[PDB]
């Protein structure tokens, strides 16, 4: 059960157990924003993992406190859970801001940190969503709650998203992991063959309506 | 008039409601300055956000017992004059501030809102079939695209009242907050909405609603054929005289 | 108030206008049995037969509602579907599998919070499940319901945030008759029409995707 880094070793790949994989975004100097590096690191990392078919679960996370930050100053990672052929869990267990928090929206299960704050604050910088984020946020967070998301690029809480109501577990920080774990265990579970099929089907229509719905 | 327009800051543009007489049901005036209101808002490209709001403890009461009864006989129809489509059509943002009761047609027009916040205390109902007729107004398209179509089916069949914190206890998406606050929340909010550009907003806006407004005049049209189907029947005109405000 | 032929399924009248279906094959705590399929066939033909019904109940009995596809190898669902009139499922016991399911093809649904719910189906959950679980529970729920297949109890559905009334299991009953005595008066004609609008597409997508 290895554990290594991929090119710019801004990501590090570690099984957690024959069938789990964790790809672990470890950016510290950008705080996880999509710099050159940890893009390519992501992509190399899923890469890796459709080389592998061993695995029935992907756990996404960030380091310490951050998920995901989004474009960089200067400045497709969305698709890469929603193209890989089994079960990815997001543990948000840090921040999630702009396209670090949507990004996340693409997995198969979501997880909150109550403590982390979490954003798409596109709007705030005065231009519109992806159109990638207008469409995933509606999808997984309900219509309503993502009108409200998208049009005032507010900053919330776990803990505030809890309370508004979100389909997504939200857990202290603490146990974001641990519990990602635990359900990693529980899909693995099942025949790798059964989780792809599965996914295929919950999966198509996006697959399907993402490419060309997104000009 | 009955409805008051009341610039906030540079920006944003409040509608009140207060067609005090009918408890801000939707007498024909009510109706009309409601148009007429947001007319004006879309010929003016300062305003970012809007928002709709009543008076007191009325957000809006839906159709007067005469008005139903006209419909009733067949000397009219809810898709006369369009009072659903109002926040739905309009370009920039809306917040419904429904700090009070919303009833009926009244509570449906307010769901179009981009942002709903409901009153803890108010009464909110899609009543349409206590009085025997089905769901008018577009409430079999945005009670489930706003509430998911689980908790619609509960709420369009059975046209049941909830005060707000059942409301929010079912788990409904919309901010829930004690009366007094609802304008207050309403307004720091479309303070921050009025911090974007307008064509950020407006463009946005087109590309979360552009379904609604692709779909929504199937359903009138659906909702036209159920409501000549059960409107005009004896026992509806007894509903709407027995059980009115009741 | 009288049973099925095979017995495991009691019709009672509540009201003149409200009809309980009760699911009670006691040996096989209400799975999926050749009787209480023909049974609940039974029953859902009553029920067109005698449209002074306007709402029905579908239950089963003690801490179980229903347990899901017989241990031998369906159309089942269709039922509570297919009635014109509104059906809740006020799932006071267990619903495993296929028992789940069922309920999800009410127009209401009640769970118990002491009672045990799952999408459980080495095998795909096919149908049925996929499609009607996103539907009625939402998508992103349902992913996590359907890809784990794991077991809830009625209480932790409500923590994380279902759209279903959750209440003791004691209460249940009693909660879905006074929802059915609501949904009594209104005419029959309003409420099949309503109806008709509202579960057409479910109607018209689940024939098709029951071949794929």
């Amino acid at each position: 059960l290895f554990q290594g880094p991929m090119t710019h070793s801004v990501v590090e790949l570690i099984e957690i157990e024959s069938a789990i994989i964790q790809v672990k975004m470890q950016d510290r100097t950008h705080k996880n924003a999509f710099s050159q590096e940890l893009t390519d690191d992501l992509i190399q990392a899923f890469e890796y993992i459709r080389q592998n078919p061993k695995y029935k679960a992907v756990i996404l996370t960030g380091y310490d406190n951050y998920f995901a930050s989004g474009g960089t100053q200067e400045g497709n990672l969305y698709s890469l859970a929603l193209d890989c052929e089994i079960p990815v869990i997001a543990a948000m267990q840090g921040h999630g801001i702009g396209g670090g928090f949507v990004m996340g929206l693409f997995a198969d299960i979501v997880i909150l940190s109550r403590e982390s704050v979490y954003t798409a604050n596109f709007m705030k910088y005065g231009f519109t969503p992806g159109m990638g984020a207008t469409f995933i946020v509606p999808k997984k967070l309900g219509f309503s709650l993502a009108q409200e998301i998208l049009l005032n690029a507010g900053s919330y809480r776990g803990a505030d998203l809890e309370k508004r109501g979100v389909p997504f577990k939200v857990l202290p920080r603490a146990e974001v992991l641990d519990y990602a774990v635990e359900l990693a265990q529980e899909l693995a579970e099942k025949p790798r063959n059964s989780l792809v099929t599965l996914k295929d089907h919950l999966v198509a229509p996006l697959r399907d309506q993402l490419p060309r719905v997104i000009e």
